[PDB]
């Protein structure tokens, strides 16, 4: 059992919101992350998207997913997590451009398999890997989770998502933008999205810079004619992380590896 | 469901060993600590000292708590838990002679009551904090655990066990090393227990260093005519820190503070 009874936790500064619910900081035997919904009496499937997110997260023992701590239904239905300073390794590449060297980026990505390894080993696909969805506590340890999940995107219906495309683009595996089908999500595109965080690391930017426009990737991704250029990928780049990379990024998602190997792969280069 | 099937684990390096299991490193997505029985065909009461952990273990998800990850009954009774590198705080004041700024003692009091907070609101008694059992993951990060327990020690039965007084004499109530009782542990008991803890990160040292026997600490503590001296503290001590140390390490259990407030009080402290 772990409802949180109401009035233990005090709820502090908001920290993220869009129009599906709002993240606070807040204090319960210690710091805390308290995200709830913005909305008063929930619909049924609003009650029941939430408690997919808890029985997701209630599977979950690894140091690399972000630990979750609880949860709550009265007055408002929350998910309480720990609480991690540091930052995204999207704002670490991207934004404050940390220079990382060469193994403290491989031990990044040997984090982030292991966690995936992990989810994947308890059936669970993640759906919306990617650099921001990455967190650095203290700028060390990978806490994967899905930071947009039900504040500024929607909790999943199916394989639909409301603000899906939002900052996702370019992580979507081919089967993925395309959606010929009601389900395209699987193991194979959270290995794709792998892929290009692995092509995040290596190269520091992100894909498809020089393209204009999201409809263009959107078309050019989905027909197989557009792919991660890994020419741009740095000069001290291991000729393994290349091959990994691209084995990653394959068009038809049978032809990818799954996490285990790719596990075993950035354990053996990390050894070097 | 935690049990994890056999063949998933790679056992590696022995770490740890005594009459009653075995500490080892291993790999299952990640670095992992492993403890297992050392005997084939567990007793009945083996086998339910052994659920008892497990059913413990599995109440707790903070982050000041080693995180338990899995158990195992094939082909050794196994509790599997996150890998943390570092080492013990005991080892940090009384080994290596560590120089933590307040701050850091600060910050290191602070967690401890974190984690120990949280288990009593989720009605766990410890029985045997002390330095040992508090690691510092990374020399940062506080971890409460049982170090010594189906190992070294066995684990409980009742308020019993084998090498109870091993390298845990110093941090025992009076209460608890008189056992006018079947059952001396308490909240309380933990209370004095981290009171001990305060006094070792305040002193730098190990409380009664002048006394030459064991027995002599038994029959005085448990007189009430021996108690920590407190004015063997550092002179950079907050004032709020020798209180609150005295009040946690009162003679009679029902004066001593509970978690709650000791953590509130030691919050207070760390703002300054
Ligand atoms: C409260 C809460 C609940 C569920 C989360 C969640 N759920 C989830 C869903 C699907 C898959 C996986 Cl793996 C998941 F973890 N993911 C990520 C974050 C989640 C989260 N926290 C934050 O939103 C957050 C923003 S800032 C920050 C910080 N500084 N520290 C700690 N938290 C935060
Ligand atoms: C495998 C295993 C199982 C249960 C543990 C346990 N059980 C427990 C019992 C009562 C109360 C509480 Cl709070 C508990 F956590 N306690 C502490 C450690 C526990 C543990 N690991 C070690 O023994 C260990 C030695 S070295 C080291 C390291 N470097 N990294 C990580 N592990 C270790
Ligand atoms: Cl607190
Ligand atoms: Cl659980
Ligand atoms: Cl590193
Ligand atoms: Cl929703
Ligand atoms: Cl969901
Ligand atoms: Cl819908
Ligand atoms: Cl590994
Ligand atoms: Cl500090
Ligand atoms: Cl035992
Ligand atoms: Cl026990
Ligand atoms: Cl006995």
């Amino acid at each position: 059992d772990w409802e949180i009874p109401d009035g233990q936790i005090t709820v502090g500064q908001r920290i993220g919101s869009g129009s599906f619910g709002t993240v606070y900081k807040g204090k319960w035997h210690g710091d805390v992350a308290v995200k709830m919904l913005n909305v008063t009496a929930p619909t049924p499937q609003q009650l029941q998207a939430f408690k997919n997110e808890v029985g997701v997260l209630r599977k979950t023992r690894h140091v690399n997913i972000l630990l979750f701590m609880g949860y709550s239904t009265k007055p408002q239905l929350a998910i309480v997590t720990q609480w991690c300073e540091g930052s995204s390794l999207y704002k670490h590449l991207h934004a404050s451009e940390t220079k990382f060297e060469m193994k403290k980026l491989i031990d990044i990505a040997r984090q982030t398999a292991r966690g995936m390894d992990y989810l994947h080993a308890k059936s669970i696909i993640h759906r919306d890997l990617k650099s921001n969805n990455i967190f650095l506590h203290e700028d060390n340890t990978v806490k994967i989770g899905d930071f947009g999940l039900a504040t500024v995107k929607s909790r999943w219906s199916g394989s639909h998502q409301f603000e899906q495309l939002s900052g996702s683009i370019l992580w979507m595996a081919p089967e993925v933008i395309r959606m010929q089908d009601s389900n395209p999500y699987s193991f194979q595109s959270d290995v794709y999205a792998f892929g290009i965080v692995l092509y995040e690391l290596m190269t520091g930017q992100l894909p498809y810079s020089n393209i204009n426009n999201r409809d263009q990737i959107i078309e050019m991704v989905g027909r197989g004619s557009l792919s991660p250029d890994l020419s741009k990928v740095r000069s001290n780049c291991p000729k393994r992380m290349k091959r990994l990379m691209a084995e990653c990024l394959k068009k038809k998602r049978d032809e990818r590896p799954s996490f285990p190997r790719i596990l075993a792969e950035i354990e053996e280069l990390a050894r070097e």
